[PDB]
């Protein structure tokens, strides 16, 4: 017997989805993306604990964490280290997959956005979600980054529920 | 040649202090405790990247990830632990050496608090330093958390910045 156990590894996204997840199971009455969950969500985010919200914007600092082996970047300069959509896809479930093997977590999520629309990965017991924000962005040029962010941090949650949903309960 | 990297590894703080340092690296115009950078030390901090921050609230998680071994709670219910004052300045102290251990970076930060004051060590490459919050708080009575959540931040950033340029500039 335990708690449906959740880590994350994000980057463009700020741990702010693992951070959510948290304040969301730990009752908190305030929160900025509060407005995601249901009344019946939040009774059933009781049953919900995270044991890691990692921020890694580094690529050698995320591989010694997880033990992986990240692709090599796209854009590799430094005001300008970068992947373009179909890697940070790539990346993402690296990063989701290392982490489960990592902390034994029920649910482990990683996100990366470089170039495009960027990606997050949701993995579980019983199944990967892959999938990008709906919000192209360049992390080179700073376009549309501050739009992405936030969208992917709205999806990363409205999705995590769906899943939670549908898989433990 | 290298930057002068950070990493941190937070729990009652919610790993506030390593993002707050990353935005400031990164040059944001604005975020929740800019105030506590003057002009010139957003300059200083151009030089500086964040590796990782990581909120870390479990213990079995953060002995994972860190490969450290914790000393028993003083308080624990299973779903509640906490620490004393005592064993919480033991158990940044371990995190922030677990960290430096485990990535290498310049200046290592680690932050607990359960009953009493909290704990914070910044750990550098040639010093290490360890403080309490100054408010006191208790987790399982929940009594003053979110001012010494917020105190925690401020203090940690401040003696940050203080270490920073003594040490490195
Ligand atoms: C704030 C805090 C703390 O003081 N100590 C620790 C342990 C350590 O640092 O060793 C953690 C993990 C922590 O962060 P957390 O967000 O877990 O707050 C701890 C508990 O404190 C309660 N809590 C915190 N903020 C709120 C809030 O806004 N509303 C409610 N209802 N409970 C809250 C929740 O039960 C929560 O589980
Ligand atoms: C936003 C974002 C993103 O799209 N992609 C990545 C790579 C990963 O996915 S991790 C990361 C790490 C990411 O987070 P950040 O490093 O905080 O933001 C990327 C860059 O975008 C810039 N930026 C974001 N907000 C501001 C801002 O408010 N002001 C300025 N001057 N720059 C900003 C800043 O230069 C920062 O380095």
């Amino acid at each position: 017997s335990h708690m449906i156990t959740v880590a994350t590894a994000e980057c463009f996204t700020h741990a702010n989805i693992g951070l959510t997840i948290h304040k969301a199971a730990a009752g908190y009455e305030d929160f900025e993306f509060k407005y995601l969950f249901s009344e019946e969500d939040l009774k059933l985010m009781k049953n919900v604990r995270v044991i890691s919200a990692m921020f890694v914007p580094s690529i050698i600092g995320v591989e010694k964490l997880l033990d992986i082996k990240l692709p090599e970047p796209d854009f590799n300069y430094k005001y300008a280290k970068a992947y373009s959509e179909e890697k940070d896809l790539e990346v993402a479930k690296l990063m989701a997959e290392g982490l489960k093997k990592k902390l034994n977590v029920n649910i482990s999520i990683g996100s990366t956005a470089g170039v495009g629309r960027g990606a997050i990965c949701i993995l579980t017991d019983n199944n990967r979600y892959l999938f990008t924000s709906d919000v192209y962005a360049n992390l080179i040029t700073f376009e549309n980054i501050k739009e992405r962010q936030k969208n992917g941090i709205e999806k990363g949650i409205k999705r995590f529920l769906e899943i939670l949903k549908k898989e433990y309960f």
